[PDB]
């Protein structure tokens, strides 16, 4: 039906078929290993990912610690650590500010990122240009869906580092920031995004993250099964045979290695390498370096 537009299935495949004519529209997909270059742990990283870190909480098992039903239960260990990753100042990373050029190239259809450090709207890239998949921590709401009453940052901060659980003042339930937990609903602009962005997107770039949560492993899936889709990442993800526990539907994953693979490329390594070998190849290296020079001195001034 549709024809191959991947000329061959490496990265210099991938900047030919982005400075054609047929390349319009990317959607970058983001995790958490776009950030570690900046100082940010991941999840699932061995030993270094946080997940590897939790100890000290006695959780049942790590994620307890992001699950909706747990911390209705136990609310403490969350804020606890709410407070130990909230002194660090981060500047972006080179793989942000790569997004930010496709932003300025015209050619950023949408971010769907899995973060709430903010590093993407700190590299330039404005609400609209945004999918905050996973929430955010700016705006704060009480967890009951009677109440929903919503609190600002300054008030939740006032109770984190004052050594209080917040809690709300009308029903006295546990107020959480609106971090997408599991077990929770995620922002409706997800899906109004998701619905119309992935009928016309040309270019999946997909960067730092291990696609191992539902329903943003799902979103490779979505695209046009012409497609190309681009993993710059430590680790190929997505690509896996079943198994009984898989995170991806059937089918519902990358195809790097196979004999039948057509239009996905895994680029391993550093995410900040990866993009500036991209940008290399497009012509826009000098580019991207005197972006990222630019703005972290800026950043500093200010
Ligand atoms: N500098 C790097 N360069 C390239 N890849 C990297 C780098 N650092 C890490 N990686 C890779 O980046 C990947 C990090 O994958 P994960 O740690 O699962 O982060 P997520 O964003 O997918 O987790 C999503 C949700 O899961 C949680 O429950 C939260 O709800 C999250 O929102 C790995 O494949 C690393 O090999
Ligand atoms: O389901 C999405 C959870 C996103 C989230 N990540 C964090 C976090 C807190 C502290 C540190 Cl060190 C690292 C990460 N909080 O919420
Ligand atoms: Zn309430």
């Amino acid at each position: 039906h549709m024809e191959r537009l991947l000329d061959e299935l490496t990265l210099e495949g991938v900047a030919r078929y982005m400075q054609s004519e047929r390349c319009r529209r990317v959607i970058c997909l983001v995790g958490a290993g776009i950030s570690t270059s900046a100082g940010i742990p991941d999840f699932r990283s061995p030993s270094t990912g946080l997940y590897d870190n939790l100890e000290k909480y006695h959780l049942p098992y790590p994620e307890a610690i992001f699950e909706i039903s747990y911390f209705k239960k136990h609310p403490e260990p969350f804020f606890a650590l709410a407070k130990e990753l909230y002194p660090g100042q981060f500047k972006p990373t080179i793989c942000h500010y790569f997004m930010r050029l496709l932003k300025d190239k015209g050619l950023l259809l949408r971010c769907y990122t899995q973060n709430i450090d903010t590093l993407e709207r700190i590299a330039g890239l404005e609400q609209e240009d945004l999918v905050e998949a996973h929430g955010t921590f700016y705006t704060s709401h009480c967890v009951s869906a009677s109440c929903r009453h919503e609190y600002p940052l300054s008030w939740m901060k006032e109770k984190i580092f004052s050594e209080v659980t917040p809690k709300c003042e009308d029903c006295q339930s546990l107020v959480k920031p609106d971090i997408v937990f599991f077990g929770e609903s995620l922002p409706a602009r997800f899906f109004s995004c998701m619905q119309s962005d992935f009928l016309k997107v040309d270019l999946l770039l997909v960067m730092g993250t291990s696609l191992q949560v539902q329903p943003f492993a799902s979103l490779i899936s979505k695209a046009p099964l012409s497609t190309p889709r681009l993993l710059i990442n430590k680790e190929k993800a997505g690509q896996s045979d079943p198994f009984l526990g898989m995170i991806m539907g059937l089918g519902g994953g990358m195809d790097f290695d196979s004999k039948k693979a057509y239009r996905d490329v895994a680029w391993l390594g550093e995410c900040d390498q990866g993009c500036l070998a991209l940008a290399e190849l497009l012509g826009w290296k000098k580019e991207l370096e005197d972006l990222v020079r630019r703005e972290h001195a800026s950043i500093d001034a200010q």
